[PDB]
């Protein structure tokens, strides 16, 4: 594994360290040590230890600034000297005192002339969820990371890019958004933008991530509440204020879905990250959504909505008025329980009361490949093969196959099942299907594990005991599966239970039977109390948040699909009146 | 929209105000911009902005005094402009001066001979729930909203009226009861009354509402609690301190129905204001409800309880013992699944035991219209379309339609769903049906959205399995709609389930059932969990309160069309003690 490797470096360095006598002395800080080693008796200075580490190296990963100062004195050169391993190639002298927030080395180091551009490439310093911290490639963004902006500033002074992007394209400004400390990195942000060049064109926060993304666009993104906080006071312009009154007007531009995508809007329910569901919440966007929302979405959710009840109520108008027939086949020629009543009509006559078919089978197929042709969460999936069960009851109509029921079916449960998403907004009942939502496809697939294990022990048992019985009267368990099927009801009471009195119940069903009531009720009883999980009081507030990111989230869907002869954009731009051609929203407020 | 006009003319304000340089250096405070265009080159100082703002109301609205000052040195006829907008018509300089709390410009526009009778008539000025404040129309309203009690008197010094009211027919004091801060409200309060007439009669607390209100009964409706504790110094008398009791006795004059309104009890139940429920439960007022309810509230409700109890089990014993006959129609000759036996009396004969029920017939139909001419929540609907179908019913009957049963049936539900509107009070059942009452026409009417999806997608599958199948056996599912009401019970397992083991069952019920029977469980558990939300502890606190509300409200009901032979008057009159014949009740209390 490679989480081992690493630990076997950290000790495969300490055994070296304890060999070589030089780095032992430059760990221990052994003053009288390191002249006997590079004075009297020349050793090699220069020694690379197990992780290409030098004595330097290991003199300033712990402080010891006189060891590193004899290690500089004795020979200049193991300044320039990175980390010749795999696992810091590109790490120097300077970063850890940096990152030790070693002032005085630092302000040594570069008065010997290290230098402030060097990268750290090393496999350590990657963005992985087994790494600890990241703060970077380059000693600048170590120095703003760790907050010493005594140290950030006397990099600066020697020459320090903030324009230097590492390997992932982050500026020195990204970097601080993925820090805990934000009530610190925020003093730190502003002290990084001072150094900037001081034109309103190519601007240090302007300059993207490599994936198309400015350090305002990333903390929404991320759930950066703080710096978000303090990036909107950069772009945001107030009109007046008359005592509590504030009409602030806010710059809304990469808050818009102006661009393709280019939106902070579609960035934040397309994420996966928790803590970003609380940023359409933030008091910029939280105006804009609602607007968004109480006039042009609602009444447009309401209209697609109602065109897909219709859309379904026609797909089951053409299934209860469907072709008929009293049944071909001669008799009950197979076996004599057959109830079989087959419908199939193989040709296009029946044109008086029909004819209203036809057409209807032509709208439910040109709408199910609309369905697909604007294709080309659960609720995704059942639209898709909803229409699917579509053009395959087509093929099995054509060829009038006897299973000309089975694939005819799906369609009716996924028709409504799917119309059921449009709780989704609409009035409170949003909450109610995004917690079935969580229920669906979260403990039930993982739940019916553990009762499928249940009946498959006393569903087996069941079968068993009526198989030396006669299943004419008292017939729950009869088949192969079936003996499954009537335990399965039996596990949820549809069932009368196998309660024959006329007949004498074999002594192994009047035990069995027992032990099945019992332990089923201590299984729904122990499931109904396992959902008591989200009931204290922030998961009615996890949920109704969750309700109001998938409303935000069908909001921006909308949008971009429906045409633009109707549905303006949000604000108002900035022309014909004094403004920047950028948009704007405005939004009073009243302070206490 | 309107929401946008105004963040529209808040911008094209802005232009305007960049594009007049006299409104602009009114804006930006430029002293040295202000003489540039007024004195040297002579500019139009009366300049009309977007918002028909001058350039003195630019100064006013950001607190530049300086800029304010040059031009009322250079033109002091701006003072006296008011806004010549439609936003703000009405609205002066003044006015933006007591609001911004600019003391020394209020005492400089008041020595310059400002008006302070001046109405601010425009339409962002108004009562809405789209406008964030409301402080009237008078300038001496708002300083007495916004707190400068300092620019409160000083605006009196200069002859205000506290007796002007503004469209609404509010007085200062009226003002007061609508804000949040009322701890300092009261404080405000208090100074607004001691520039009074001194007289005990026409008083500024007497002067009404345009809706009869006194400030003393608003702040009740309103549910302002601690100026509802602030009024109640003003009427109430201690008599006297026995250590650590002290029997108080309270005014109680405009907080009885003394008038035909015209009293605080009448509006605290029939205000939709949750906050306005917590009024009655206050020390003044729980005393006179409790004494209300314990005598002679309680039994005269019992009273009519008890009379519609019998009132209804009258009418369900003249339907068990109603008209009878064996069928006049031939046979089946119909379907032969015909269970039919017609039991229609044309006649009004059977004088036996029918004159018990002719008397029967006729107590319900004189109680139905008794119930109507005493009408010329939930529970109001329920007795009213009662007595309509006993109407309908006496149509149906004198015509013996044979669905002369329908009518006759929706008056056996609706006459006991009425009488359980007596657990209202009685005992403590009442917030229980006060809970089913939120859940009868709160939840189920959004609920059921949700579960009739479920059943159309479930209920036209199995009725196209058992479409093929004969429904001679097995035939839950035969009709159309049938088809549906055996999924609709399955969906509450009321059905041991469509299980038949004598004949083969589809392959596509034994799989379609399944799945049926996993979702409605899963939507069944997922509405179990959906009613937690009322659990944590103020929600059994906020139906207890709410019990006490509809308590309090059928309390002063009975009050109004009893007669008063019995049920005196609330406390002891005035007369024959000397006091000023207004109630009162003296209720004693004990400190700690
Ligand atoms: N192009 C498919 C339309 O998208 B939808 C959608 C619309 C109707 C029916 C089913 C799905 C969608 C929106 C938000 C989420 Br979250 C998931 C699906
Ligand atoms: N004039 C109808 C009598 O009023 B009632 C009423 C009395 C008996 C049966 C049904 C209604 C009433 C009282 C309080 C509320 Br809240 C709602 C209805």
């Amino acid at each position: 594994s490679w989480a081992q490797s690493r630990d076997e470096q950290n000790l495969l360095q300490q055994k070296r360290i304890w060999e070589s006598p030089l780095l032992l002395a430059a760990k221990e800080n052994n003053v009288q040590a390191l002249y006997k080693l590079l004075k009297f008796e020349g050793c090699e200075v220069h020694q690379k230890g197990a992780m290409g580490e030098t004595a330097l190296h290991i003199a300033a990963l712990y402080d010891n600034n006189e060891a590193a100062q004899v290690l500089m004195e004795a020979a200049p050169e193991l300044v320039f000297e990175p980390m010749t391993s795999e696992l810091y190639e590109g790490q120097t002298a300077l970063h850890i005192a940096v990152i030790n927030q070693n002032v005085n080395l630092v302000r040594a180091l570069l008065a010997r002339g290290a230098s402030v551009s060097a990268r750290a490439t090393g496999s350590v310093f990657h963005y992985r969820p087994h790494n600890l911290i990241y703060y970077g490639e380059h000693p600048l963004s170590f120095a703003a990371c760790v907050g010493s902006e005594e140290i950030v500033r006397l990099l600066i002074e020697h020459g320090a890019d903030i324009r230097a992007q590492d390997s992932l394209g982050n500026t020195v400004l990204h970097i601080l958004i993925l820090q805990p400390n934000k009530t610190f990195a925020c003093q730190m942000y502003n002290l990084l933008l001072s150094y900037d060049g001081g034109d309103h064109l190519k601007s240090l926060e302007l300059v993207p991530n490599n994936q198309g993304l400015t350090p305002f666009k990333l903390a929404g993104v991320e759930g950066n509440i703080v710096m978000f906080q303090h990036l909107m006071q950069k772009r945001k312009h107030i009109q007046w204020t008359y005592g509590p009154l504030t009409s602030t007007l806010y710059d809304l531009t990469e808050i818009d879905s102006s661009g393709d995508d280019q939106s902070l809007l579609e960035l934040i329910v397309t994420t996966k990250k928790r803590e970003a569901r609380q940023i359409l919440d933030q008091t910029p966007v939280k105006e804009l959504v609602s607007l968004k929302w109480k006039r042009y979405g609602r009444p447009y959710f309401c209209v697609l909505g109602a065109i897909y009840v219709l859309y379904i109520i026609c797909f089951t108008m053409c299934c209860v008025y469907r072709p008929l027939k009293p049944r071909i086949t001669n008799r009950t020629n197979p076996r004599d329980n057959t109830l079989l009543q087959q419908k199939l009509l193989q040709e296009a006559y029946v044109t008086p009361k029909d004819d209203l078919r036809l057409v209807g089978e032509l709208v439910s197929i040109v709408g199910a490949v609309i369905i697909l042709l604007v294709e080309i969460g659960p609720f995704h999936v059942i639209i898709v093969t909803y229409a699917f069960m579509v053009l395959v009851t087509m093929v099995m109509r054509l060829t009038n196959s006897d299973g000309e029921v089975v694939p005819m079916s799906f369609a009716l449960v996924l028709g409504w099942c799917n119309v059921m998403y449009f709780a989704r907004g609409f009035q409170m009942l949003g909450p109610f299907t995004i917690m079935i939502q969580k229920m669906i496809f979260g403990d039930l697939m993982r739940f019916c594990w553990l009762m499928a294990v249940v009946i498959l022990g006393f569903a087996s048992a069941f079968y068993i005991i009526f198989q030396t019985e006669d299943p004419d009267e008292l017939g729950h368990f009869y088949d192969y599966p079936m003996a499954l099927f009537s335990t399965f009801e039996l596990f949820l009471t549809i069932i009368d239970g196998p309660a024959n009195y006329d007949v004498d119940l074999p002594f192994m069903y009047s035990i069995t039977y027992a032990a099945f009531a019992i332990i089923a009720t201590l299984l729904m009883l122990n499931l109904l109390i396992a959902m008591m999980g989200d009931t204290h009081w922030r998961v009615a507030h996890e949920r109704d948040e969750l309700w109001r990111a998938q409303v935000v989230a069908t909001t921006v869907m909308l949008e971009r699909k429906l045409p633009r002869c109707l549905w303006p954009r949000s604000g108002i731009c900035g022309r014909e009146y004094g403004l920047g051609d950028r948009w704007f929203l405005r939004v009073e407020d009243r302070q206490d």
